[PDB]
């Protein structure tokens, strides 16, 4: 038989939502600090780049990624959520950062470069969080 299963192909899942008109939202001093201080400092860090967009499993040749990671999150998504006033409180935003870091630790192993990057960003995150208003 001449069907060699070369199609259909893989793909990335749809990215996490950054808008949801029926979701409850507020502006708070804690959320303004999360955008102004926490996000924007991590975003400029030299270790930010792997976390600035959803994991592109096709481009990065990580065909197992979305087999393993079922609640993806990234800083591009968090940044859009903060700019769009998506959140109701600081906790919702902090949980997204926690998810992002945890996903990296789940997928990879201690001492991997990507894990070193996440650990460093997480340390900076936890420092900035300790001065939340
Ligand atoms: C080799 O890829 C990387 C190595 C160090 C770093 Br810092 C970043 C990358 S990457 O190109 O951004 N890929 C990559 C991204 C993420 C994110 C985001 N979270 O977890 C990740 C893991 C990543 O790469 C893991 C890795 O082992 N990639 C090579 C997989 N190879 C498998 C067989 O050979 C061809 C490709």
């Amino acid at each position: 038989h001449h069907h060699h299963h070369l199609v259909p192909r893989g793909s990335n899942p749809p990215p996490p939502e950054t808008s949801n008109p029926n979701k409850p939202k507020r502006q708070t001093n804690q959320l303004q600090y999360l955008l102004r201080v926490v996000l924007k400092t991590l975003w400029k860090h030299q270790f930010a780049w792997p976390f600035q967009q959803p994991v592109d499993a096709v481009k990065l040749n990580l065909p197992d990624y979305y087999k393993i990671i079922k609640t993806p999150m990234d800083m591009g998504t968090i940044k859009k959520r903060l700019e769009n006033n998506y959140y109701w409180n600081a906790q919702e935003c902090i949980q997204d950062f926690n998810t992002m870091f945890t996903n990296c630790y789940i997928y990879n192993k201690p001492g991997d470069d990507i894990v070193l990057m996440a650990e460093a960003l997480e340390k900076l995150f936890l420092q900035k969080i300790n001065e939340l208003p």
